[PDB]
């Protein structure tokens, strides 16, 4: 066909019930993830092609960057709880990969302060049990698909995007292929 298992996507040997409809994993240590976010705006372009009635979920992972990697997963839980994903994503990426000024939880915290979240509101979120279970959700979702690599997108707990199988001579064309693939899988 035009879309084929093993080409634009793969199928899970082990489907995951009750999964979010469009589920994306990343790491602020992940170089392709930086590309995906700041250069290609994948999440965004997928969204604008998804039918609506469809929610999009993005989770951080632990397996890159050891101790900081986990701090970053908890901080992304904070960002989700406060609804400030859109104000910290870029400075977290650049602070980890561009300027390399993020080396500790305290530096992660600085990004949120600079983004305007109050220290008080941040420390309370950081320490809240609502953030604990949010961390647990991120870990569980990654666990359910035995996630060993990022960036990664899963559709309806049963399909995994396979970006390796798309032309990259043009960035715009890659993005649209990627998004259309998501929409195809979405309708499947």
């Amino acid at each position: 066909a035009q879309y084929e298992d093993g080409k634009q996507y793969t199928t899970l040997e082990k489907p995951v019930a009750g999964a979010p409809q469009v589920l994306e994993f990343f790491s602020f240590f992940c170089p392709h993830c930086y590309q995906f976010e700041e250069v290609l705006h994948i999440s965004d372009n997928v969204k604008k092609k998804l039918p609506e009635g469809v929610k999009m979920t993005k989770y951080h992972v632990n397996f890159m960057g050891g101790d900081l990697g986990k701090d970053l997963t908890q901080a992304w839980a904070v960002a989700m709880a406060l609804g400030v994903e859109d104000k910290v994503t870029v400075p977290l990426f650049e602070g980890v990969q561009k300027t390399q000024t993020i080396r500790s939880a305290s530096d992660i915290r600085d990004v949120f302060i600079n983004a305007g979240i109050k220290g008080e509101e941040y420390d309370a979120a950081w320490n809240s049990f609502v953030v604990k279970s949010l961390v647990a959700q991120q870990e569980k979702a990654a666990a359910d698909v035995q996630l060993r690599g990022v960036p990664a997108m899963f559709v309806n707990g049963k399909y995994q995007l396979n970006p390796q199988g798309m032309d990259t001579s043009n960035m715009d064309v890659f993005v649209q292929q990627y998004a259309d693939t998501v929409k195809y899988l979405s309708e499947k």
